[PDB]
């Protein structure tokens, strides 16, 4: 099953589609090197499925500080997941590392052994694996580094979240620079701060002087604690103020926005550099196809050679029109010549052009079955006034579901029969889940992103049946009210009022494109968090509990544990009331050097990440402007003054 | 003293210099026209000065609470500046007032009278003067909108603050639809979030629901309560938590971003809108120059027309080069031609190109003097070796003013000696100013903007020698050591580095350029502060001051006193800690209402103003990246593929 033309085609449909391979030829559908890859897709699933479970072993994951004593698995200290068993641990953790093995080395499958070898990805991903494994052993027998070879084997295991931290080291070496100028604001206007309230009442502030002064100026430059810092300077004079205020100005409006400028340009920067990349590597695959149908290799392809190309392409990916002896026809009319030679170069942008206009991927097959009986119901699916139905029945879902809530608000029995009829509402989505399943052809209903979503939604519900009617209100409740949010695809509605396009439109383009950064910002968390149990098991937790934090010890609730952990780490990522955080620990410890943890995760995520972040959302935002903007027609572009198109037929 | 040509050559350097006039004719140097404005200047200076004073009356303006009972100026309700007498009071309010009202019918010297009346500017300045007029004799006799007109007299008394307010229009239109959406989510959010937590613990924090539940989903849009917030929900349910993340991201980075991808793009436009007009009316002098130079009407000046007029701007404006009988020779290499014609719209173009190229402003005259015994100072100071004498007396300043500073931390008594040391520095720049200022001329020397700021430190610091040593450490310490400020330029000096010089460079350009929008964003205070003192005159001060506030009392110390008011207000704008103020005044008075105060603050300053600034200070730092990559030539730009220059010489 692989044509001679019929290879090419697909081909540039993967061009468009813009899959990822690296390999230089396939010897004869697959042949063999495409075959390995072919067949990993099964398994890319299955593997998904594997890196997270693998990932969240480190969550359920059991602490380290339990071990030794005191009181085993009591509050004090205080803990709220799970947790696991060593003997429960370790049949999951080489379930993980075997498969996850399997994995690493299926890509010598398609890739020479020496290849594999060779590439440092595989060779760091291998090591990350052998450390996994020896520590695995070491723990069967019977644990300090063996978790960050889970997050790290996790963030090169997916691409996307590869791509993004290339794109952040580019940006890297001129943030630290910057950081350095910031490093230099903070020196000195901690000195002049502090040389100004020495022989002051606010000595008691800076009784430690410039070592507590650069640390006070330092959180005042988040603004974390602004009137707290100054307030008994303020009391002794009216006047203090005006310096924080101007220290606060310049820190704020002045710095740290620059800085995020400086984010901003280096982040574009290597966004361009990314995609320019990427076009190169597309352009890889269009060239090898062209370059196969051209036997020849004169580096042009015959009007007899390229028809078939087109006939395959037209057939099998998009639908374009439809070939006549007239073909020949349209050939004379374009130029009146008769060479019908396309370069291979040409060819490439040939082809882009029928991904914007003539592309539109038609169906892939599904049977052995007969299309009558299935065959109604498909058209009247298809219907617009399908989509109209469905409308209605979320809008009736919408006020169905109010009313529920509402009655449980109000605590009268009357809320039961309407949410037993919002059960019913979840049925009519199953049957749109599997009838409209039916219709397009499970592979198109997972082409459009929304379908995706709305499956796994719909399942939740499922299961979520399955298990609320096998295991016997809030049993209900919770589980069902809450996925009303399929409903929320009624928001596009807002799109059709112009104002609102941009905002819903970015929004949405928005949610999955900014995953891949999130998930970034995320990982640096599960790093921190790791190294945070490490450090600070405890918490002189009885006096120095009381003493380090009051509400604050509302807040310091937390960090002995690694759900415990992600939730505070959480806290400091909004940077909201983050410093109770740091100077409280830092006296649970009682060395300075603790705080560097805090600092060093302000600076690498704060000043960094969620700057990067900004830049992202803004870039998008400006896009979806842009492109608005483009489709009523203007910003006309051709190959500098005009194109030497010709005339149409 | 107003050749013919001469009018135009200067009005050239109107131009180029971008002064602003809308006069469409001055009969026969001034003339009738330009003398108003002309001698408008000097009085502009004490102008300024009159505004500030005027304006600055506010702050110093006595009370309108303590007029009541009870206790008469204690420190119960606490106050902390001079506060004013009406007797006192109002000699000023009428001497600003009468001052100000020359000003403001001055215009009609160089403006028709129907004019005057006729334009809307006039006639609302007008308005606020008469305001501000009933309202002092009426206090004269015995106070509500009276600083109302202050505040809003002062906006539109300076151009600068002006146009930004206009700036601020344009985009306010589309703020105010995105307030709608953000005003959804805020709705939306609080509802599922309390239909989620009704039947619950946080019913406490949700008693009151919706009403409240808003409340509290909106401070926590702002973080600024992110960990108190939800506490009872999260020693409830580990899994609470899971909401306010989904919540406080979906709120924090998708949709607060956008937001002020809005005001960045609403920004940027108004401002391309701005210079374009600004564009237009500079272009108006342009062409009036010319117009005045064809006589002839025909549309196009003379080579013996025209060769005058570079006469008298080469001599008068710029160095450009010397008129020779190979003046003709120069006109027949260009195009072997000989009409010697160029048009109106040509000259604008040239003139501009003179003055990016050609140009450079030479010294006006300063004398019936001679120049020999200044002489020779004059080309020693210019020389650079001067520059770098005053660079290492800067250095050996620094050194000076670190030891006295540590001497005094060390609080040895042999900070004395060096600190007087420091007072014979201020000399040398004194000298330094004198010296300079004679070397250049003032109006050379106020040219260069550091020069202007130097002068004005060195003038603080005269008046502190005077003032120090008639008057009698602190007293002199706190007075001079700040001024090591003029120490400042020497950052200059990372410029040379290239890492940082997009850094320091874009932060000097925004020194001033941030300014305009700062002030803006300083009226708003005003403003509100106005308000605040007139709806808040207490603090039940001493049952429901102790409940209302704790630390946030602490905190809570002001907003009673239009300066505690003014740095109150600050600390909202930085939003630390800020809803202490908000909820505590809340039961201060008891309704909700007060809290519009607060969210009407919050909207109007933080996600507009200040966000504004941010989309200022990337655009700034864009700009300089494009100007030094300009310098180092690339991006060739010309008349679209290529401009028709024909060869030079
Ligand atoms: C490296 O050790 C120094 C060099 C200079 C200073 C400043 N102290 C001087 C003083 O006592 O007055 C004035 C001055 C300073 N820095 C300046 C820069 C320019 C001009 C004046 C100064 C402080 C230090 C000590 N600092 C260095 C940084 N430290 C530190 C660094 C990383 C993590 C945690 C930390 F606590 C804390 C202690
Ligand atoms: C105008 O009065 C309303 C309309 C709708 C609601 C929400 N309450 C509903 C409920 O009780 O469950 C659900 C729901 C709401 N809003 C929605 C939007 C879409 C879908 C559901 C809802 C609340 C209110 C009352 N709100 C309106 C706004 N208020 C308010 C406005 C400005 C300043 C100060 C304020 F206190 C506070 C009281
Ligand atoms: C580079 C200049 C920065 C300084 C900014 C000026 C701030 C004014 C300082 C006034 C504080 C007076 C302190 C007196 C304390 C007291 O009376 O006990
Ligand atoms: C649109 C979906 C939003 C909902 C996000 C999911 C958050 C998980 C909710 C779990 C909270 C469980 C509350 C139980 C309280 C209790 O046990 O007393
Ligand atoms: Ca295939
Ligand atoms: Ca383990
Ligand atoms: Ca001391
Ligand atoms: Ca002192
Ligand atoms: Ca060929
Ligand atoms: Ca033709
Ligand atoms: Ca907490
Ligand atoms: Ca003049
Ligand atoms: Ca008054
Ligand atoms: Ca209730
Ligand atoms: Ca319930
Ligand atoms: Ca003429
Ligand atoms: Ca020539
Ligand atoms: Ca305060």
């Amino acid at each position: 099953p692989f044509q001679k033309a019929a290879a090419l085609v697909d081909l540039a449909e993967d061009g468009i589609g813009l899959p990822v391979e690296i390999l230089d030829q396939s010897s004869f559908s697959a042949r063999y090197y495409f075959i390995f890859t072919r067949l990993d897709l099964i398994w890319s699933l299955n593997y998904f499925a594997l890196l997270f479970l693998n990932f969240f072993e480190q969550p359920l994951w059991c602490e380290k500080n339990p071990k030794p004593s005191c009181k085993d698995r009591d509050y004090y200290y205080l803990g709220e997941l799970p947790y696991l068993t060593n003997a429960e641990s370790i049949i999951y953790e080489v379930i993980t590392l075997a498969i996850l093995l399997v994995h690493t080395f299926f890509p010598i499958s398609y890739e020479g052994s020496r290849i594999f070898w060779t590439s440092r990805l595989n060779l760091v991903k291998v090591a990350c694996v052998v450390i996994l494994f020896v520590d695995v052993l070491v723990d069967f027998l019977y644990f300090r580094i063996a978790p960050y070879v889970r997050v790290i084997i996790f963030i090169l295991s997916i691409r996307e979240l590869r791509d993004t931290l290339v794109l952040l080291s580019g940006m890297l070496g001129t943030y630290l620079n910057i950081l350095a100028l910031w490093m230099l604001f903070l020196l000195f206007a901690s000195w002049i701060a502090f040389v100004m309230f020495e022989d002051t009442q606010q000595g008691l502030t800076v009784f430690t002087s410039y070592g507590a002064t650069l640390y006070q100026m330092f959180i005042l430059f988040t603004t974390s604690n602004n009137p707290d810092v100054w307030i008994p300077a303020y009391k002794s004079s009216r006047w203090s103020s005006v310096f924080f205020v101007l220290y606060v100005l310049i820190g704020v409006y002045f710095v740290t926005n620059l800085i995020l400028a400086v984010v901003y340009d280096s982040f574009k920067e290597q966004l361009a550099k990314q995609v320019s990349g990427m076009d190169q590597m597309k352009r890889r695959m269009l060239e090898k196809a062209f370059g196969l149908i051209d036997s020849d290799k004169n580096g042009e392809i015959d009007k007899n050679q390229c028809i078939k190309l087109f006939e395959q392409l037209t057939n099998y990916r998009t639908l374009p029109k439809i070939s006549k002896e007239e073909f020949g026809l349209i050939f004379d009319e374009l130029d009146d010549t008769r060479d019908f030679k396309i370069n291979k170069d040409e060819f490439a942008d040939l082809c882009q052009a029928i991904a914007l206009r003539f592309q539109k991927e038609e169906v892939p097959s599904l049977q052995i079955y007969h299309s009558a009986l299935s065959q109604q119901l498909r058209a009247f699916v298809r219907s617009p006034n399908f989509g109209y139905a469905i409308s209605f029945i979320l809008i009736i879902n919408f006020i169905a579901v109010v009313v529920e809530t509402t009655l449980d608000i109000e605590e009268s029995s009357a809320q039961k029969p309407w949410q037993v009829a919002e059960f019913v509402f979840g049925w009519i989505y199953v049957l749109e889940m599997a009838l409209k399943i039916y219709t397009y052809g499970f592979e198109n209903y997972w082409r459009e992103g929304a379908n995706r979503f709305d499956f796994l939604v719909t399942w939740v519900i499922v299961i979520g049946e399955t298990a609320t009617f096998i295991t016997p209100f809030s049993n209900g409740e919770w589980i069902r009210y809450l996925l009303l949010a399929r409903m929320l695809r009624l928001i596009r509605l807002l799109m059709n009022v112009q104002r609102y396009r941009a905002f819903i439109a970015t929004f949405i383009t928005l949610i999955p494109s900014l995953m891949p950064y999130l998930g970034t910002i995320f990982c640096v968390l599960c790093i921190y968090c790791s190294i945070g149990v490490q450090v600070f098991g405890g918490l002189g937790n009885k006096k120095l509990f009381e003493t380090e934090l009051a509400e604050d010890d509302y807040l310091l609730f937390n960090f002995n544990d690694y759900p415990n952990g992600m939730v505070t780490l959480f806290n400091l990522l909004v940077m909201g009331n983050w410093q109770v955080w740091m100077e409280s620990y830092k006296d649970l410890t009682g060395t300075w050097w603790s705080i560097t943890y805090f600092v060093s995760f302000y600076v690498i995520t704060i000043l960094l990440l969620l700057n990067l972040v900004v830049a992202f959302v803004l870039e998008a935002f400006f896009t979806e402007l842009d492109l608005e903007e483009e489709e009523k027609c203007q910003g006309q572009d051709s190959q500098e003054k005009r194109n030497r198109r010709r005339s149409a037929g």
